[PDB]
């Protein structure tokens, strides 16, 4: 019974949370993960995502100089009052590299406006891009109104959606993501520390992502850590107290690594099975997957994992196209199927 135990989830002193495996996408634990809440500074994670996608597409470089306009003037717009700021002033010429550290490490609000105008021409156009990615990522419970998360009564997100944005940052724009573990940067002779305190936690290998607090929102944290190549992402929103700011998320992450492991049983292009084909230039079709398979399973069980498959149709008939789905791979633990993945043709089979 110890081999098949399902571990109890620790109590988390927060309104909402989720813990997922970055590679497999598996939800390890969750509570109220789809509830719409104020994201506060977590919004800047999407701001960073857009900037990263622009850079990935070569629209601008880190050494490019950005001229600060009136709207990014920190003390020119009281909307910034009480918030994190770089103290940008109009006419300043600042490299993208400093601005994006301002956003990522410091959650600098004036820096968000500065990059928004630089990357998209206006704040409104940039928010349009943010929501366009909200749609592309298929988030069902997120909407943005500002490039910083201030002054946005109708913005919202959820623990699940914020973890998925976290996953996308890491996955799609790794060069942008790699900036998040930097503990400090220096601007106008003033040293600024990464506001994500978990970075200093020595028991874990935390390298992101974003912490946030509003009296409205309570404590918000999206974190990610690795043990080897294994990576978990946690999102904890509406954290109730100051003291659990980092602690509640730390409980989740460490629990996740203690009880679960991620395995990669099959890679793209590797033959999983072979089946006869009729009417083709070859006698057999090579079958596998079109995306590396990552699974999340109880730690210790890797040698117990079994795999098998079924076919959608009695016979395979050419023409067969590359990545055509022809069945399903069943991954099993203790006689029970735990994960399914599409079985596909690995090399196209034209008619003879």
């Amino acid at each position: 019974n110890i081999k098949t135990m399902i571990p109890g989830v620790p109590q988390i002193d927060a309104e909402s949370y989720i813990l997922i495996d970055y590679n497999s996408g598996k939800v390890l634990a969750e509570q109220n993960a789809d509830v719409r809440r104020d994201p506060a500074s977590l919004t800047k994670m999407m701001t960073s995502y857009v900037i990263g996608q622009a850079m990935k597409a070569g629209k601008f470089k880190e050494t490019d100089l950005v001229t600060i306009g009136n709207d990014a003037w920190a003390t020119g717009n009281p909307v910034f009052k009480g918030s994190s700021l770089m103290f940008l002033k109009p006419g300043m010429q600042v490299p993208v590299s400093q601005l994006i550290r301002g956003i990522n490490l410091q959650s600098g609000n004036d820096a968000c406006v500065a990059m928004a105008d630089f990357a998209a021409g206006s704040q409104d156009a940039f928010v349009g891009l943010m929501n366009s990615y909200v749609n592309a990522l298929g988030l069902k419970n997120t909407h943005f109104q500002t490039v910083h998360g201030l002054d946005a009564d109708g913005q919202y997100s959820s623990a699940r959606d914020m973890a998925l944005i976290g996953q996308a940052l890491i996955r799609d724009v790794p060069n942008e993501y790699s900036i998040y573990k930097e503990k400090e940067f220096t601007f106008n002779g003033i040293r600024q520390l990464n506001r994500n305190g978990l970075l200093w936690d020595n028991s874990l290998n935390v390298d992101g992502i974003k912490t946030g607090h509003t009296d409205k929102a309570g404590y918000n944290l999206v974190a990610s850590a690795t043990e080897g190549q294994m990576r978990l992402i946690s999102a904890v929103m509406g954290g109730r107290t100051f003291k659990g700011r980092e602690a509640e998320s730390k409980k989740l992450l460490t629990w996740g690594f203690r009880f679960f492991e991620t395995v990669n049983p099959l890679k793209v292009g590797k033959e999983f099975a072979s089946e006869p084909v009729w009417f083709g230039d070859s006698d057999r079709a090579s079958l596998g997957v079109d995306k590396d398979v990552y699974l999340t399973i109880p730690r210790g069980r890797m040698k117990d994992l079994k795999a098998s498959y079924v076919l959608n149709s009695s016979e395979l008939h050419a023409p067969l196209q590359k990545n055509q789905v022809v069945g399903t791979i069943n991954f099993q633990l203790d006689g029970k199927t735990i994960e399914q993945r599409p079985l596909v043709v690995l090399q196209e089979i034209p008619e003879g």
